[PDB]
């Protein structure tokens, strides 16, 4: 079929922060040859994830907070986890330079040029917690309507997620974004914590005031919520404006949610930056090499579109997937480790296409399609250099005549680079821009980046 792309530089939208995984609950060990992943690989794999030139070039790492008093099974060991005794008694801190793999990861990511490290608490301590248990849910003592006998461990969590964030910086890896709940909806048998929009609200607030005693600048984020519908239902508890005159948005610097329970296919009613900062396939099926067969939930095209629906419709500033890479013949990662030998997913490549050529402070502009078969978003960087993703879900090739409207230069050459059922992130031979206009053709159920050169 033949469709028109039109490209207005001039209708300008949100900004992005970028693309990134979390390698939480010892995945980051999986990296590191704790399956017998061999050095070269070790190196490929850090290359693939952050590495621009060799890679993805991944802006955002998302790490645990570990809230367990051992590292037993797949848990995240915590810099408090035992009891002081009560919330006033002096905290025993200990910290490893390990933080379950995600301290060296974080050191390796930054030495490739990763900017931001997300830190993420999926519970308190138990001993800080109504269940006395980091599993199964549970709240924080002494939040609204959630007494403890043990009494208010609200400050005292407050002064562990600030401690966890100096250990951090004192050992040469500053943190950008710090949350301290994930999926508070989620009764689970792993790290969770409960609280509804109002009981966020309440700490953010608490660990806001905390940061500005300690002089520490970080950007805070809520509420990692299972479903964007779900992160929806507890903004308004974070837009209420209480007695000192100020909401928790007033301290939030990014509203966060999950696509799990839903997808994000709409924009939370927030004037904060969104983003995506969790979502995966769980269903345990395997399909690292299929970027279109059936529209299957591990499929590479399913993802690109994911990618792709969470900009142009939800109005997000950054995508972040579950596992980077991972020991698993699962879709639970992007690259899956089979002992000494790393197979990257075309849901990895989907990701690889979208972060390469969409670096941190680009500003998401207007692209439309005269035809619904073919898909498609349009970023222009800091730089300048304007980077268009077209998805064609065809079943035939697509002639693209593709019209970048009026630029701050003149266009003169476009590169495609093209993700397919039998293409990676193949870049192909440039394609000359006449009156900032180019005719291109697009292969049937494919992923096409195409980028302007200088
Ligand atoms: C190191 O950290 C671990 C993990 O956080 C701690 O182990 C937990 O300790 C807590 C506190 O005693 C235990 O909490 C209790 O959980 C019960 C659930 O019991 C069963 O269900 C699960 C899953 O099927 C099994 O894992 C478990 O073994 C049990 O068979 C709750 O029913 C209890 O609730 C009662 O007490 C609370 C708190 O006072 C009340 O609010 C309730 O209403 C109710 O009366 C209780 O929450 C937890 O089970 C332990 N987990 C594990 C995995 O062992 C250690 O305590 C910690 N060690 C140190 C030294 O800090
Ligand atoms: C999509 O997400 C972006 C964030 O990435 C949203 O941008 C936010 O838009 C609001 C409302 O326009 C801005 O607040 C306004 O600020 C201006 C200038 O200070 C002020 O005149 C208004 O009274 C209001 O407070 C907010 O600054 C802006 N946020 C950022 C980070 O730029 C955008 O609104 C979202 N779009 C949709 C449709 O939800
Ligand atoms: C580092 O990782 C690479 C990439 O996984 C490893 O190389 C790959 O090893 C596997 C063997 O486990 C090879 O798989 C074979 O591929 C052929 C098709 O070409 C297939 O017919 C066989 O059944 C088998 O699956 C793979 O080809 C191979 N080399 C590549 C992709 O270049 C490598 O062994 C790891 N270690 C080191 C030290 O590099
Ligand atoms: C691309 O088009 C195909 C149909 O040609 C869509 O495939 C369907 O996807 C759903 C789930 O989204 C499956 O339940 C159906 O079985 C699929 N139909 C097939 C394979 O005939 C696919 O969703 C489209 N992808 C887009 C628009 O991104
Ligand atoms: C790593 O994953 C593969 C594939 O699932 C599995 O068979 C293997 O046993 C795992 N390696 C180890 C050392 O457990
Ligand atoms: C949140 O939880 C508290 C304590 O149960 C309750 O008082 C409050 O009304 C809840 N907020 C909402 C918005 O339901």
């Amino acid at each position: 079929i033949d469709a028109q792309i039109n490209v207005d530089l001039q209708a300008r939208y949100q900004s992005v922060d970028g693309f990134g995984c979390s390698q939480a609950f010892q995945r980051a060990e999986d990296i590191f040859g704790k399956y017998g992943l061999s050095p070269k690989n070790q190196s490929y794999v850090l290359d693939l994830m952050y590495s621009e030139e060799r890679g993805a070039g991944f802006t955002i790492l998302r790490n645990g907070i570990g809230s367990s008093n051992s590292s037993t099974s797949n848990l995240m060991n915590s810099i408090e986890p035992f009891s002081p005794g009560s919330p006033s008694s002096t905290p025993n801190y200990t910290w490893d330079h390990y933080n379950s793999g995600q301290f060296p990861l974080s050191q390796q990511a930054r030495a490739r040029g990763l900017p931001y490290i997300y830190a993420d608490a999926w519970s308190a301590p138990g001993y800080m917690k109504t269940n006395q248990d980091e599993n199964w849910s549970g709240f924080l003592c002494g939040i609204e309507g959630e007494t403890c006998p043990s009494g208010d461990w609200r400050q005292a969590y407050a002064d562990y997620l600030v401690q966890y964030v100096k250990f951090y910086a004192e050992s040469g890896v500053p943190v950008t974004h710090l949350g301290f709940l994930n999926e508070p909806q989620e009764v689970v048998s792993y790290a969770s914590m409960g609280s509804n929009g109002t009981q966020a609200a309440e700490f953010v607030k608490i660990l806001g005031q905390t940061l500005e005693r300690e002089g520490i600048d970080i950007e805070l984020t809520c509420c990692d919520g299972v479903g964007w519908s779900e992160q929806e239902a507890m903004i308004p508890g974070l837009q209420v404006v209480g007695p000192d005159g100020k909401s928790a948005e007033d301290y939030l610097s990014v509203v966060t949610g999950h696509g799990y329970s839903s997808a994000p296919t709409f924009p939370l009613s927030t004037k904060r930056r969104t983003w995506l900062t969790e979502w995966t396939d769980l269903s345990g099926a395997f399909t690292p090499y299929t970027f279109f067969a059936d529209g299957g939930a591990g499929e590479g095209m399913t993802w690109a579109n994911h990618i792709q629906t969470a900009f142009v419709n939800a109005n997000v500033s950054a995508f972040i997937y579950w596992i980077g890479a991972e020991n698993s013949t699962t879709n639970s990662g992007m690259i899956n480790l089979i002992n000494d030998e790393v197979i990257p997913s075309k849901r990895f490549w989907s990701m690889a296409s979208f972060s390469k050529f969409v670096r941190p402070n680009a500003q998401r502009v207007k692209a439309t399609s005269s035809d619904a078969s073919v898909t498609v978003s349009a970023f222009e960087n800091t730089n300048g250099v304007v980077a268009i993703q077209v998805i064609n879900n065809g079943t035939s090739a697509a002639s693209l005549t593709i019209d970048l409207g009026k630029t701050h230069k003149e266009v003169k050459k476009v590169v495609p680079w093209v993700t397919s059922n039998d293409y990676d992130l193949e870049e192909m031979s440039e394609i000359d821009v006449k009156h900032n206009s180019f005719l291109a053709s697009v292969p049937a159920r494919s992923l096409t980046s195409f980028v302007t050169e200088c």
